[PDB]
């Protein structure tokens, strides 16, 4: 149960599966899918999250959320990934803790709004209060090939990276509490102005090659 304070590397072409959990429940909130383990699969060196229709469940859609068992502190978080492109959905890479862990809801998000994959959205929560949505123009299409994305999280700031280059700093209401690293793919509900309305189109997938955490350095 020690916060991880040493380098962590999961390359999904070859990694210790035992450090991870597939979600098998519904997040609720603005997410119009249930998580199933069946929707997290592995091929071509990649972890694949697949949003697909769901049959006779309580949700119209199923999808995948993959989550570390460990909690991680201040430092540099990096994902290499290729977002799903579709109106109304999100592909993500983020850190999260909250009341499951007797913690405040402290979270740092990098989210690719399917409706426009030339943009990446940064956000974060502290004690359950967000309101930091910043949309960055990538200058390429995030769904077209893999790129790396990341943040150095520190007590006073979060610095956002795209392909090894720092493009933004947030300073307001920075989270404090070590979180689990997670990736998910979902259709939104009740959030049309933000995501567009979800199409209902399936299957859709987001693909990830790795996740790395460095307690010390940046690029």
């Amino acid at each position: 149960a020690t916060v991880v304070n040493t380098p962590f590397v999961a390359v999904f072409s070859n990694f210790d599966s035992s450090q991870w959990e597939k979600a098998d429940w519904a997040n609720g909130s603005v997410f119009n899918c249930v998580w199933k383990p069946s929707q997290v699969t592995f091929s071509n060196g990649k972890m694949i999250l697949t949003l697909d229709r769901e049959y006779g469940g309580s949700y119209p859609y199923k999808s995948g959320e993959y989550r570390t068992k460990s909690f991680f502190g201040y430092g540099y978080y990096e994902v290499r990934m290729k977002a799903a492109k579709n109106v109304g959905i999100v592909s993500s890479f983020f850190t999260y803790t909250g009341p499951s862990d007797n913690n405040p809801w402290d979270e740092i998000d990098i989210e690719f709004l399917g409706k426009d994959t030339t943009k990446v959205q940064f956000n974060w929560y502290k004690n359950g209060v967000g309101g930091n949505e910043y949309l960055h123009n990538l200058g390429f299409d995030a769904s077209q090939d893999f790129h790396t994305y990341g943040f150095e999280w520190r007590p006073d700031y979060i610095d956002f990276y795209v392909d090894g280059k720092k493009v933004y700093r947030g300073t307001r209401n920075i989270p404090v509490t070590p979180g689990k690293i997670m990736m998910n793919l979902w259709p939104g509900i009740g959030v049309d102005e933000w995501l567009g309305r979800y199409d209902g189109r399936t299957p859709l997938q987001a693909e990830y090659e790795y996740v790395k955490y460095y307690p010390n350095g940046v690029p």
